């Protein structure tokens, strides 16, 4: 059914397009400062502050950048964010630019000095997808939600409380925990851990090992591919009217898009341009935590680690000066594209159950038997590509 | 602020409204046939029913009428719906035809098998409004609810249990619950009440008892005017564009719209046409339960309790036959008009400090001192008239 998915998720987009149209008219920005991946973030962060303000805008003049710092009627956003939706609130829109900050952030930073604090092991990384991501984000906001992630709620939550309504939140969080998994065991010890009111370090200590259970079993984490306001901006302006064309955010759709998307972004004299695209590349799949190996794979090109990685941030702070500042295009070309998954793969005490299921698991391990990659002219999920990679690589862990 | 809540509430009853003509266009009925509160009441339900089929249609020809029995697709209803409110849900459209058919109910039939079989006393029928409101019905759909409504239905989700995530809806069920008294006692021994996880006969007896505290120290609870579709309908026809001229559910604009009603309905041979009017006009306000003095105050002529009238109820039986049937014009203008409150009024053991309030509460205490009744012509809440019920009266119970 490619009628309500397909076209419905269009309209979610012709509003951010549309909006962001808007928005940059007010401003008065020209095209390449419209395609700014500067202004076009501060634009979406003016939002979802007034639907729960003023920001950083970058103007050109001769030669050198102009940082203006400036305010809006939060309701004056509020007001123009509806006017494009058609009155409507669109949260799914609000919530889409609110996972593009996400994937843009689980791919910037590194968050130990959260995960230790809570009392997870700070090699848990690759299950802290979408740590980021208000609260506020939807039902389908959290489906993107590592395991990891779910754990440094909880354990807070539990945590402060075991040092009214609060509960059905407790279970529910756990419900989705749950769902996360995908094997027995794994789904029946999340059960034995909702069954205490008050959980204390009895429960503290077990989640922490299906934690790291999921290191082992993965579990199902939707990725989706959330590119910059901008981009949709962009693509609207052009006379692409998604709500009737379709879009996808697991397909070729986003891939597409960037295929021709115009993205421009400031860059500090020392940092390195083709490092800098790589980033927003990596935050505009989720591929944080992606190995590096397939993102290379896919994307056309060497896909670095994240410590040899040239740049601190996309987002310019108020210590740095205009002076040094000069600004790059994007590269967001990709060589194949691959549906964005969800699944994680697979081949007494409940714990022995898993412990003795994750002893089977070798790394060599074999996922997604016979799924491959797209070529960007194949439309269709027609025919698959397998990869070899036999070769010489460059790692697999971004971080 | 007159511009969302009246247009908002506008445009949902214009949904009614082209809905009703459209499903009248194809059911290829005449004018006279659409206004038929017979046929309007099939087509509402054949609606509901397909957001949660057929129905009984009556046609006119040379001298009697003739019931036809039809089926239509149950998407194709929840298509022509959409296609009226363009494309939306309208929740609050539904609804709204979900509570009108309620207030009809709870003046057309006395609900004392139900009440006595969960444990409550007959004599509690001022405290049943909206018992025959599904669960479905919306937020605002169950500020209608009566005290004595959401008791028969704790008690039975209670019953049958102390006979998973069930527990946030009693505890909100409550809420709802104490949100309906307005006095400290009435509010804090809710609380009490909610306390219980698995609350026994404990609760069972104790809520029943701030039943019978409401008879005394009523509640807060919204009445909520809703004419039958056609009425709507008709009135779409006639070109008011409500959306835009605005309406409310508590105001003037529904008594202002019944003033130029041209509803019909099937009477039986023996029932009496005035009788017949005052039943629908009861149930276009939720005046089942209304003092019959006000009733006829504002109504302008008799209303007459439930056992001296002439009627069985509206809607005609599979049962009857057509031969002996014929239809009369609905009386359903009224005196003056007045706004339909939500407020009940005012002047160791929880229960002792209300059973003390209970006592210095005497029938003849005064409710809403300064309150009065409006002209038709009064458009704005201006003048204000107070009612002298010094007369020959008929009752005051409706039951």
């Amino acid at each position: 059914n490619a009628t309500e998915i397909r076209a419905s998720v269009g309209k979610m987009i012709d509003g951010i397009g549309r909006f962001y149209i808007q928005m940059c008219t007010e401003l008065k920005l020209s095209d390449y400062e419209g395609r700014l991946i500067q202004n076009s973030l501060t634009i979406e962060r003016m939002v979802l502050s007034a639907f729960d303000t003023g920001g950083p805008i970058y103007r050109r003049v001769d030669g050198k950048w102009r940082r203006e710092l400036i305010l809006y009627d939060k309701e004056e956003i509020r007001r123009i964010w509806r006017q494009a939706n058609n009155g409507d609130d669109a949260t799914a829109g609000l919530t889409h630019m609110m996972i593009w900050h996400s994937n843009l952030n689980d791919a910037t930073y590194q968050r130990t000095r959260a995960l230790v604090r809570t009392g997870m092991d700070p090699r848990m990384c690759s299950l802290m997808q979408g740590s980021t991501l208000p609260r506020r984000s939807g039902a389908a906001g959290a489906a993107v939600k590592g395991v990891g992630t779910m754990v440094m709620e909880l354990i807070r939550m539990i945590k402060r409380g075991i040092n009214r309504r609060t509960r059905i939140a407790y279970e529910r969080m756990c419900n989705i925990l749950k769902g996360k998994f995908q094997t027995a065991a794994q789904r029946t010890m999340v059960d034995q851990v909702r069954e205490s009111r008050n959980p204390g370090n009895a429960e503290f200590e077990d989640l922490i090992f299906l934690a790291r259970s999921a290191l082992i079993l993965r579990g199902s984490v939707a990725h989706k591919s959330c590119l910059p306001a901008c981009v949709y901006g962009s693509a609207v302006a052009s006379g692409y009217d998604f709500e009737r064309e379709g879009y996808s955010l697991v397909g070729i759709d986003p891939f597409r898009l960037l295929q021709n998307s115009q993205v421009y972004s400031l860059i500090r004299p020392n940092e390195n341009p083709a490092h800098k695209s790589q980033l927003v590349w990596m935050a505009c799949h989720s591929a944080a935590f992606e190995d590096l190996r397939v993102s290379s794979f896919i994307r056309g090109t060497k896909v670095v680690p994240r410590g040899k990685l040239s740049t601190r941030g996309v987002q310019i702070a108020s210590n740095e000066n205009m002076e040094t500042m000069e600004s790059s295009t994007l590269e967001l070309r990709s060589r194949y594209w691959a549906i964005r998954t969800r699944s994680g793969g697979n081949t007494s005490d409940m714990r022995t159950e898993i412990i003795r299921l994750m002893e089977s698991a070798r790394p060599e391990d074999v996922s997604f038997q016979g799924r491959g990659v797209f070529e960007l002219s194949d439309e269709k999920a027609t025919s698959p590509i397998v990869p070899s990679f036999d070769m010489s690589n460059e790692g697999s862990y971004f971080f």
